[PDB]
């Protein structure tokens, strides 16, 4: 078996001069939306990009999936052809319900995947393609090459709802960010078929994301809003500890399929959605969300940042450092670049980092002040950006150090945050060096430039 399906989460469909500016349309629907989670977008009737591809020449590496509700699955980074993985897809889905591919009923796919997910006895497993764009498997909307675009092509490059702009668009924050942020900036594509499924997750620092699936059968959502995250991982823990413990790297982070169902029973708040081709789905910030495809499908996905999500990036790798998992960025070094470019970001932008940049002042003040009265005297000026991430990771938290941290001469290269000062070696703290990016001077007139740009 029985499965009650969740309530419907909201559908919007936006008016052209609505649908005009993403960020000005998200905006517009977060107070509605982030009580759900998630959210479909339906564009106007006339917005319809072109979709064209060769499936003999388009190549991807599947990877396996066994379908068995609260087994650890990774959260990852044969060979088919598009052509020979849909014929794979197909034949699956029609030999499973000995039904025409196209017949099988929604409603019946989604029951009959909670009940083969919860039955030991099933031992099913499918296929699914995932990857960020490169030139044997690209972008699903139009890019500009150095090739001919038809007037179609044209019309769609330059759209904020084409995916491969949305991260370099002056309303989001993650667009100025000079570090290598491959996951996160980059569309990722996937080829789904009947079952394939997502685990239960949220986005690396707490980020939106923005899903688009171009044709094929629909992929069935279920989201959670932000504010009942912790309830979720509560109910999680319980049923699933094994996928809570600690993990080497962000390359091993373990994720679960579980019934909507048994979160439901727990005053877990949840909603579903069928997202058809044509259709976008959003999810909100730290918005906990899972599902699976209904057969032969093919989506793009990026992840973004917009100024109402600032505070919660803070708040994100304040939670990242109590849990010692390991930061996709550096959260200040992305504020004080903005800040270092105030003179050419948007007026809304400026003002929102600003406030964002005063938080992280008055907190590295007072960090300061704290491994001053520990005895830490010595102090040399250091450029954090310049270090690999791997060699600027807090020893104990695993934060990715910008504004400062703490070295000591007999361990090397290590390094660890202001929180973390008598984790770093047996030494009497007058023996380490606090490095740092910036003095309290340098910082005041960084964000003084925000304030005139915000002001003007
Ligand atoms: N990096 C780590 C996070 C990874 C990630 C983040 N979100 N996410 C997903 N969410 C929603 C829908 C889908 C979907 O239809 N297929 C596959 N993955 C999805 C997958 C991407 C790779
Ligand atoms: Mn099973
Ligand atoms: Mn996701
Ligand atoms: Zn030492
Ligand atoms: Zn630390």
């Amino acid at each position: 078996s029985m499965f009650l399906p969740p309530p419907e989460c909201p559908v919007f469909e936006p008016s052209w001069e609505e649908f005009a500016d993403p960020f000005a349309f998200i905006h517009k629907i977060r107070p509605i939306a982030e009580q759900t989670g998630i959210c479909k977008v339906r564009p106007p009737p006339d917005w319809q990009p072109p979709f064209a591809c060769d499936v003999d020449k388009l190549h991807f590496t599947p990877r396996i999936q066994r379908l068995n509700e609260l087994e650890a699955q990774t959260r990852v980074k044969r060979d088919y052809t598009l052509r020979t993985f849909g014929e794979m897809a197909d034949a699956f889905k029609s030999d499973y319900f000995n039904m025409p591919v196209h017949m099988v009923p929604t409603e019946l796919v989604e029951k009959e995947f909670w009940r083969l997910v919860s039955t030991i006895e099933e031992d099913v497993t499918v296929e699914y393609g995932a990857d960020i764009a490169s030139k044997e498997f690209g972008s699903g909307f139009p890019v500009r090459d150095g090739i001919k675009l038809s007037p179609e092509e044209e019309e769609y490059l330059d759209s904020g709802w084409n995916l491969n702009n949305m991260p370099v668009m002056e309303q989001s924050v993650l667009a100025h960010i000079t570090a290598d942020i491959c996951g996160m900036k980059l569309p990722w594509l996937y080829v789904g078929m009947c079952f394939s499924s997502f685990c239960w997750h949220i986005e690396d620092h707490w980020s939106y994301s923005i899903n688009y699936l171009h044709w094929g059968e629909p992929k069935t959502w279920y989201g959670v809003p932000g504010y009942a995250a912790e309830q979720l991982e509560n109910v999680m823990k319980k049923l699933a500890p094994e996928l809570f413990v600690s993990q080497p790297d962000l390359l091993h982070q373990l994720v679960t399929i579980m019934n909507p169902n048994t979160l439901m029973t727990h005053e877990v708040p949840v909603y579903r959605t069928n997202q058809c081709a044509g259709e976008f789905v959003i999810t909100f910030p730290r918005a906990y969300h899972s599902g699976f495809n209904q057969g032969f499908n093919f989506a793009e996905a990026v992840n973004f940042c917009t100024v109402d999500w600032l505070p919660l990036g803070r708040q994100c790798v304040e939670h990242y450092r109590l849990l010692h998992r390991y930061c996709v960025f550096s959260h200040d070094e992305m504020i004080c670049k903005m800040a270092s470019k105030a003179d050419v970001l948007d007026v809304v932008v400026a003002s929102t980092v600003q406030k964002d940049m005063a938080i992280m002042i008055e907190d590295e003040k007072a960090l300061r002040e704290t491994v001053r009265k520990l005895g830490v005297i010595d102090s040399e000026r250091m450029d954090f950006e310049l270090l690999p991430d791997d060699e600027r990771q807090c020893v104990k938290c695993k934060t990715t150090c910008f504004m400062s941290a703490i070295s000591c001469s007999c361990k090397p290269g290590l390094l660890v945050c202001l929180h973390h000062v008598k984790e770093l070696c047996s030494c009497p703290p007058y023996k380490y060096k606090l490095r740092y990016r910036y003095t309290l001077d340098d910082l005041y007139p960084m964000m003084n430039a925000l304030k005139l740009r915000a002001e003007s």
